[PDB]
RNA sequence: CGCGGCCCGAGGCGGCGGGGGCGACGGGCGGAACUUAAGCAUAUCAGUACGCCCCGGAGGAGAAACCAACCGGGAUUCCCCGUAGCGGCGAGCGACGCGGGAGGAGCCCGCCCCGAAGGCGCGCUGUGGGGCGCACCGCCGCGAGGGGGCCCGAGGGCCCCGCCCGAGAGGGUGCAAGCCCCGUACGGCGGGCGGCGAGUAGCGCUGCUUGAGCGUGCAGCGCGAAGGGAGGCGCGGCCCUUCCAAGGCUAAAUACGCCCCGGGACCGAUAGCGGACCAAGUAGCGCGAGCGAACGGUGAAAAGGACGCCCUGCGGCCGCUCAAAAGACCUGAACCCGGCCGGCCGCCGGCCCGCCGGCCCCGUCUCGAAACACGGACCGAGGAGCCACGCGCCGCGGCGAGCCCGAGGGAGCCCCCGCGGCGGAGCGAGCGCGAGACGCCCCGGGCCCGCCAUGCCCCUGCGGGCGUGCGCGGGCCGAGCCGCGGCGCGUGGGCCCGAAAGGCGGUGAUCUAUGCCCGGCGAGGGCGAGGCCGGGCGAAAGCCUGGUGGAGGCCCGCCGCGGUGCUGACGCGCAGAUCGCUCGUCGGAGCCGGGCAUGGGGGCGAAAGACUCAUCGAACCGCCUGGUAGCUGGUUGCCUCCGAAAUGUCUCCCAGGACAGCCGCCGCCCCGCAGUUGCGGCCCGUAGAGCGCUGGCCGGCGGGAGCGGGG
RNA sequence: CCGCAGAGGCCCCGGGGGCGAAGGCGGCGCGCAGGCCCCGCCGGACCGGCCUCUGGUGCAGAUCUCGGCAGCAGUAGCCGCUACUCCGCGCCCCGGAGGACUGAGGGGGAGACGGGUUCCGCGGCGCCUGCAUCUGGCCGCGGGUGACUCGGGCCUAAGCGGCGGGUGAAGACCGGGAAGGGGCGUGCCCGCCCGUCGAACGGGGAGCCGGCGGAGACUCCGGCAGGCGCGGCCCCCGCGGAGACGCCCGCCCCCCGGCGACGCGCACGGGGACCGCGGCGGGCGGCGCCCCGGCCCGCGAACGCCCCGCAGCCCCCGGACGCCUUGCGCGGAGAGGGGGGCCCGGGGGCGGACCCCGCGCGUCCCCGGCCGCCCCUGAAAAGCCGGGGGGCGCCGGCCGCGCGCCGUACCGACCGCAGCAGGACUCCGGGGUCAGCAGCCUCUAGCGCGGGAGCGAACGCGGCUCAGGGAAGUCGGCAAGCCGGCUCCGUAACCUCGGGAAAAGGAGUGGCUCUGACGGCCGGGUCAGAACUGGAACGGACGCGGGGAUCCCGACUGUUUACUAGAAACACAGCGUCGCGAGGGCCGCACCCGGCGCUGGCGCGACGUGAUUUCUGCCCAGUGCCACGACCGUCACCGUGAAGCGAUCCGCCGAAGCCCUGGUAAACGGCGGGAGUAACUAUGACUCUCUUAAGGUAGCCAAAUGCCUCGUCGGGCAAUUUCCGACGUGCAUGAAUGGACCAACGAGGAUCCCACUGUCCCGAGCCGCGCCUCCGCGAGCCUCCAGCCUCGGGAACGGGCGAGGGCCGGCCAGCGGGGCAAGAAGACCCUUUUGAGCUUGACUCCAGCCCGGGCCUGUGGGGCGGGGGCCGCCGCCGCCCCGCUCACCCGGUCGCGCGGGGACCCGCCCGGGCGGGGAGUUCG
């Protein structure tokens, strides 16, 4: 046989994301000695759209306090933020939605998004639009806190990686129907080279494990091993079990 | 927080080096497959092709941590000579020592002693010096000797008579030249003590490699040393014989293309190099890597064509130069053709010559070809069992218990000298033992040697002698060595042409597939969604009606973009995919241009195994490669003498082979034969015949002990 | 033995030769033959008998190679693109006259790419110009491309390259962690880190008119302007307004900004150019009759100054149910009103330059303000400018100079072997008819293209008409025909309520003469009505749906086998399942390193089904997958114990895997037989019996799926192997390998009805081109030889052979019975110890991945188990756990005021497991 879809993709060429007209990289403001202490304050300049992106991204000046001017930030706003609004940073921001402030100085109950994994790095747990995380627990004697995921599995972080107050913006996109195979071309269109998809029993056997045959059917059972060579590992891997269950 | 030394680093300046090129020879790495095994996977091809790197006129190797087992040799290289072994123990593969030659050459550093005596801006983290005690090339030149007559366009021709010679090699000149010219032969000049190399040697595990076999050489990882290494079967112990690794240098004898010189039983213009021609790796072909032709000749001398006459010009005639037009050119065949002149159907035979008689188209495979089996329009030229090595047998020559142009050396292609080797004794796994008795020749017996087994005797004792018994090879008064020729087989492209494939290194996204960036484009009509305004009804919620508005992978339709049907035209085309009508779509998942990206078992695919420059169920270019073929086609003069088989056994054998049979040639010897009848002895169970045996099968008539049916 | 080429010898005064060698042509003789010899003619310089030696040594064939050449044959052919004629002069060149065509998406006028001198003048016909040629893109000889303002040179896009270094046997490939530059002017100050690579369409400082040559022009000349620099002389550090703002011009550094700079769309408004109508002036044509009715011309740039400029945005007074668009929209966060400011690719006046006058619909281009749309939001940089703070100081006017390098002719003359009916990007776009840039005719401009004449057979190609009938033709209504514009009337079942729908089906339409309606302080077309009148005629050419009733398949728009398949195949929205929380997942990759990822579960990746409606049954025995299930048995190296001279051998120890225990079917898949039985018969609700993991549920059916089979019954026909409706123990239907149903849609498969017709009964007549005859030009294929039949025998179907019957010789137009006609070493079938693609529970293996030990690799503490009761020595052996930081690794940061892991991981060596993802090979 050939080299199958999945081992193509691997290799770049027309199967890198397209990037230009990208505003840029959404990220936390850097971690410094000025809000390792006390707070920094700045102003929301615009709300803008990101080719590729569900969710808006918000343009944040602040003060230089290593030199002279002002700062140019890009995140990732969260619902209800709006143009000429100043947020703070810091150990002693106040409680309000677009601030960015530690999770042990957090209470309990909170919606928090854009939450850091390890202390400094920037964010990253809850980007995507309509999502949030939750801040369940302290524990004071290891310094670590626990948080619920958006997809329900719970987290134990240390007590000094920050995260911003609220949840995405641009919640309930996935509610709409796309309706006409032209919208699904234009939705990705803006992201990669992945669109139309065509079947693998449809195909003849040189090119995928699924092709042949005088009637199209797979062969054998779609479940494969974890440890499958990577030009076997097509259908369901590593299945716990089948099926539409229904309950719990 | 400052600044001096040492150490480790940075920027600049000066002077010196490096890089790239070379179809051979040389060194170091990486590394195939075709092919053979009648299949194929270990093996082989091959430590080859090819890729990468690096010198030189040579390179590399090299002064024992060597061979050997001897009454020993003694660094490296090159020539002559020849079997241990490895191996689906198959096919295949394969060294070295001893011996004879060419050539010949030896040494250093570290360690140890002194310590700046040194190459002095460096260097003690070591420069410099030493062992300490006993005892063929090139350049320049000169260079002899014949006349007369005849006849030719010109003689180097014919007849007669001469000369030169350290020169009678050759070339030129109007026809065969020692003496017509240049050259050829004969010249000159220049050039006792101290001290021996550590992440090493070795070992365990793993991979490659070799004839190296319980390891030939190398390497990775782990472990890791003091006296050490080797002696072609491992381990432990004790001896003997030999050498000193883990640092370095070195001439000679040897190999070889381009370029220059010489020679040849070589080719002679479809040959010889692809390339004999004032322009060839040229013209021309391909996007590219690459591919790649054809074409020689007047005559001694261009003397390369006078004059004249016709002609509207184009041209023609007549003649001129020359030995000759030999006139763009030597000679000038065949096929095919025009004129004039003679005939009427091919071949063989007879004849007073058109009558009579006979005659299917060759080559090939085949039981069988005129075949409706294949190849062949015609003519010319070319066109296919050669060569090397190995093995068997035959003939001839020389010498003969011997024989022998090895390499090489003597300045003599042909002369002189010149080792192995083979033969001379076999058998046996091996320790080992070891032949006489007869014979024109041949065959056969009989004895003897070795292997195996036995009986008796005895010294020096699992040792000697004598004898006996089967089988296998050898022997009994040596026949070989070298050379030349032939026949047959094997290995090499292997008589000539012919695959579908496999491998190595390179070149292409002008077409086409997908994506990204920058640009451009879409006549005219139909339908009439949300939102909004007026009027009416209603208790309220709300509803009814007229207008406005201008949505949509909506509809009709032009250019564009496609490609349904006629299964129309064309189908030696306009065209290696076109033309005409008819048809699908036409604001969108639309169409078009340029730039850029993805590369071959890879890419790209709204998926047809589609497309990737007329090439895709694996592109193109060159090379391995004249790849292999038990299969199809072809394989070139005459006469004479002999003359088959299409069967048996085995075979991954059934379209092929080996052994036997049939046949040819070459012989040799001298010993009665026969595909026949007659006479004498013995053997066989077929035709026919038959129903005694083994089976089968119609009835008739008698006896009834016993049994059954029925009266 | 004959012959060929060459070597060593002989050839009696030293072989034969211009008194004529080799070779060629014709003719005798000799030899069984292969061959040899002699004679005559041609030719013009070499040749060879005998002996010994040597070899690339003798041709009819090979679908042989190279060269030449025949018949066929004066044959096939010189059919697209409407067309030429008279005279000078010749069908083709030039001129005049006539007649036509392309028909503004041009056979027009110009560029990009490609070509490379084809361009121009003079001359010419040897080649080519498939006929001719006096012509020419042909041949010869001379010429021809001018830039401060146009393009390139500069910028950056998608990309490409470089980079202390890293890796690999190299070639080479990969790359942020590296003491990485300037200024002013000599001393100080500032500063993390590439590219004068990549767009003759994107960005960009600035050009217009007139004229001149033979071939060049935004380039030359004349005139009039712009931009950017340099040098002299004079030469200034801000005022007005109530405000929006105005008016006369400062630079350098740090920071903050702007311009460059950006989608699509139906409409609406403005400007320009084009177009048309009327008037006045100038010129022309025709004129049988009319004619102030026909045609042509009447021109004004860049740039400078002054006025005007709708919508938009802003300022002042003041304090509201008003303002206003086609549509909207706006207002206490300040409307209307009155009065002002700013921008506006534009217009007017005066200059440039001694300007005929008015009016209007439409077309194209550009601009404007709105509104609508997106799970789609519609480039960047050079360069230029402004503001704040700081530091500095003439900065403008006049006058002079200057502006380097390269492209530049011409062409669809380009690619397809060619002067090939193919392919090949863009710009400008008149009149009439009309909805129209459609079809048809035409002004401007261009131009008569592989040649002509005759004739008017068959037959062909492209067209036309046809009595009566009307699908009877045929596999099949294939082909042709019918319908068609606009206005009015009228439109069913069904439906996802949007459609169906132009459903179906009717009627009207010319010309002329009139009437009314709709604006403005002249104009315009459109819509409606009436009389009259023409062969019972009017969308009079052109252009332009035939319709209806049903079944099957796919929801729909879309895509596909370039060159035989456009579909029911693929895609699709929707539905469902599976994996992953970054120290992760999936993939690339020889190594170093990469992609998704400028990403973070409303995400990314892997699969199946395939809109809506209604549903989606039972089975975990088999195979597959999964257990942070379990360590039962087995299962490595290493380690450790016993024995041994040693090589070694025997035990223990026991990671993953398998085994074991469970889960899982929108995982792969699977889903039964035999008997008896109800008051006629028949059937079987019911009973018995064997048996599975489970025994096919809801549905559906002789279906695109039913062998038997042309099943049985009903409908439709005169008559039906077709079609529709039912029936069902269904060879072998059936539920996301999806079941059933379905409005809209379809160059999809099928049956019937209306209308229509040469499809047919059954053919006839006609038009143009070819054919045919002539002048000019002029090939391919094929070919053992030949070319009349019947029978026989024969490789079993003869042109030839045996026996009979016929036939002078030579040609033409046609034709398709033969020549087993031609085109190709059968692709079907078999064999060969010949292949390749693909599959897997064939056999032998490889990457990759998982698992264990050792090295890398430090510094401390502790627990357990082994060397009647222990106590062990504190040194012996194993396994295990918890710290610390210094190795090692990861993150943040411009190293401006800091983190996370950690002796584990990773890497390397050896060992075990999984492994059609991949390789090689076999398949008597
Ligand atoms: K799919
Ligand atoms: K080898
Ligand atoms: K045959
Ligand atoms: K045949
Ligand atoms: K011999
Ligand atoms: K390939
Ligand atoms: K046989
Ligand atoms: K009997
Ligand atoms: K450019
Ligand atoms: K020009
Ligand atoms: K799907
Ligand atoms: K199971
Ligand atoms: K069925
Ligand atoms: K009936
Ligand atoms: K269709
Ligand atoms: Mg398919
Ligand atoms: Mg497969
Ligand atoms: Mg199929
Ligand atoms: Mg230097
Ligand atoms: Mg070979
Ligand atoms: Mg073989
Ligand atoms: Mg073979
Ligand atoms: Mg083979
Ligand atoms: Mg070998
Ligand atoms: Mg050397
Ligand atoms: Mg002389
Ligand atoms: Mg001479
Ligand atoms: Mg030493
Ligand atoms: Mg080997
Ligand atoms: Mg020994
Ligand atoms: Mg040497
Ligand atoms: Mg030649
Ligand atoms: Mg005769
Ligand atoms: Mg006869
Ligand atoms: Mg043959
Ligand atoms: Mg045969
Ligand atoms: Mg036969
Ligand atoms: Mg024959
Ligand atoms: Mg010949
Ligand atoms: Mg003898
Ligand atoms: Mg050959
Ligand atoms: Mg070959
Ligand atoms: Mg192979
Ligand atoms: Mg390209
Ligand atoms: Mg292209
Ligand atoms: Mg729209
Ligand atoms: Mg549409
Ligand atoms: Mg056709
Ligand atoms: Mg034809
Ligand atoms: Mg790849
Ligand atoms: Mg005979
Ligand atoms: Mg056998
Ligand atoms: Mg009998
Ligand atoms: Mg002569
Ligand atoms: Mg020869
Ligand atoms: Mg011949
Ligand atoms: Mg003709
Ligand atoms: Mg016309
Ligand atoms: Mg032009
Ligand atoms: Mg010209
Ligand atoms: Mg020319
Ligand atoms: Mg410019
Ligand atoms: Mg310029
Ligand atoms: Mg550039
Ligand atoms: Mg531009
Ligand atoms: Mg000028
Ligand atoms: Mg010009
Ligand atoms: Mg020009
Ligand atoms: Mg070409
Ligand atoms: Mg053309
Ligand atoms: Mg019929
Ligand atoms: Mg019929
Ligand atoms: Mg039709
Ligand atoms: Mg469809
Ligand atoms: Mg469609
Ligand atoms: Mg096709
Ligand atoms: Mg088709
Ligand atoms: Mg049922
Ligand atoms: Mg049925
Ligand atoms: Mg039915
Ligand atoms: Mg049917
Ligand atoms: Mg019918
Ligand atoms: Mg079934
Ligand atoms: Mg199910
Ligand atoms: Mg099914
Ligand atoms: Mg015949
Ligand atoms: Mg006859
Ligand atoms: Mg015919
Ligand atoms: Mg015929
Ligand atoms: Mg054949
Ligand atoms: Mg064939
Ligand atoms: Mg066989
Ligand atoms: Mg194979
Ligand atoms: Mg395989
Ligand atoms: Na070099
Ligand atoms: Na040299
Ligand atoms: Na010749
Ligand atoms: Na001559
Ligand atoms: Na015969
Ligand atoms: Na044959
Ligand atoms: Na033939
Ligand atoms: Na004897
Ligand atoms: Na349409
Ligand atoms: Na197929
Ligand atoms: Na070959
Ligand atoms: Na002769
Ligand atoms: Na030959
Ligand atoms: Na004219
Ligand atoms: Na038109
Ligand atoms: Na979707
Ligand atoms: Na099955
Ligand atoms: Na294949």
């Amino acid at each position: 046989g050939r080299r199958i879809r999945v081992q193509r993709k691997g290799a770049g060429s027309v199967f890198r994301a397209h990037v230009a007209r990208r505003l840029g990289a959404a990220k936390l403001r850097a971690n410094d000695f000025a809000e390792r202490t006390g707070s920094v304050r700045g102003v929301v300049k615009a709300i803008l759209h990101d080719r590729g992106r569900g969710a808006p991204l918000a343009r944040v000046q602040f003060p230089n306090m290593r030199g002279e001017g002002r700062v140019n930030e890009l995140f990732i706003a969260p619902e209800g933020m709006y143009t000429g609004q100043e947020v703070f940073s810091g150990n002693k921001a106040t409680l309000h939605i677009g601030n960015i402030l530690p999770v042990g100085n957090i209470p309990e109950g909170t919606y928090v998004c854009n939450v850091e994994e390890k202390p400094m790095d920037r964010g990253c747990l809850a980007r995507a639009s309509g999502t949030y995380c939750l801040v369940v627990a302290h524990n004071m004697e290891t310094n670590k806190t626990r948080i619920r995921l958006p997809s329900g599995q719970k987290k134990l972080i240390s007590s000094k990686a920050r995260a911003m107050i609220g949840l995405v913006a641009g919640g309930g996109r996935t509610d709409k129907p796309l309706l006409k195979a032209g919208n699904a071309y234009h939705k990705y269109k803006a992201k990669r080279n992945c669109w139309p998809v065509v079947r693998g029993v449809a195909m003849n056997p040189v090119d995928h494990p699924h092709g042949g045959g005088n009637h199209q059917h797979i062969g054998v059972s779609s479940c494969v091993p974890r440890n499958a060579v990577p030009g076997q590992k097509v259908g369901l891997i590593a299945a716990r079990r089948t099926g539409c269950s229904g309950g719990k």
